[PDB]
């Protein structure tokens, strides 16, 4: 009975640069340590420096990964950022050539 | 009720000219969806020398996640502001978003955007 | 009879920085040369406490390649990138294919799969 309804999701988080370390630890602890980080800038509702964290998940429920990031990135002040979950159709593991959720 | 984006969430991703960022920012504010995330990127589009075949040109990736504003209106606002009429103007893509979380409050779904 | 079931897909690849040149060539050869590149860093899946410490603090430099496709099957684009980026060692990265609903060509105002 597979998480993410047997499929693959991209968890994209825009967070405070100084919260990256915590988020990395939280991802490891939740059992989905894989991430890709980009230096970015933006604004919510003159651009502020942020970090975009991307985690593609299959074995771990996307919401649990997102909640792990949210908790670790939370301060309670404006600028904490947002997390978005996008569908992923397919994945390929470059080293092996394995496909689908098994490649994640 | 008639919520835009069929009651859901969309990611508007635009690859534009670096010097068009200021205009795009203004256009986004004016259309009522000012939120954006910017990345410095490089790329090339479709097919003598190396200029328009192999080399990568500096661009800006603009990402806007929307719910209250129709994705197409946000995309049109970016397109208009980024337009010059010359090769290199870039492209805008709209991707589905399933779910969202506002980190400060823990609010979820379309309300988080 | 249109590829990608008549629709649009985003091919996202996280690869070794030194494999970018090869991937660019492979994309041209497969007939879908369009790409957007970002400098990124990350880590993959998880004995000693030092190599365990190096994991929890250290991110490795990678390149994110993004190709939005319509006329070329997303899998063929992904396979072209995979082949060119392959070394057989840990760190080779991964390729993800995401659905795309719509696209706008900024220059012309053309929309849909035709804008890709
Ligand atoms: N809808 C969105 N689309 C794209 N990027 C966003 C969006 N919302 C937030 N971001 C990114 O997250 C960063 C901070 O977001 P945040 O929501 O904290 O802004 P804010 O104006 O402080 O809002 P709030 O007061 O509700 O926290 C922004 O700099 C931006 O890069
Ligand atoms: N299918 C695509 N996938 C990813 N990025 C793209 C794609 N098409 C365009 N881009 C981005 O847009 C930037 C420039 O715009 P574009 O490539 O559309 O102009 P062009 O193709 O050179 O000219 P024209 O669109 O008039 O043929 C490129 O540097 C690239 O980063
Ligand atoms: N699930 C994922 N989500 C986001 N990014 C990922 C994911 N998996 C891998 N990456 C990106 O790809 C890069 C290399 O990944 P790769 O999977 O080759 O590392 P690895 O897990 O050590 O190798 P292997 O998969 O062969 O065990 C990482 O640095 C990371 O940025």
């Amino acid at each position: 009975d597979l998480p993410n309804d047997g499929g693959i999701k991209l968890v994209m988080a825009i967070i405070r640069p100084d919260k990256l370390a915590d988020v990395k630890t939280a991802l490891a602890e939740v059992g989905a340590p894989s991430l890709t980080v980009t230096n970015v800038s933006g604004r919510g509702s003159d651009l502020h420096q942020k970090v975009k964290v991307e985690c593609v998940v299959a074995d771990t429920p996307a919401e649990d990964v997102a909640d792990a990031i949210a908790d670790a990135a939370h301060t309670g002040e404006k600028g904490d950022g947002k997390i978005f979950i996008l569908p992923v159709e397919n994945a390929i593991q470059v080293r092996t050539g394995k496909t689908g959720r098994d490649a994640v």
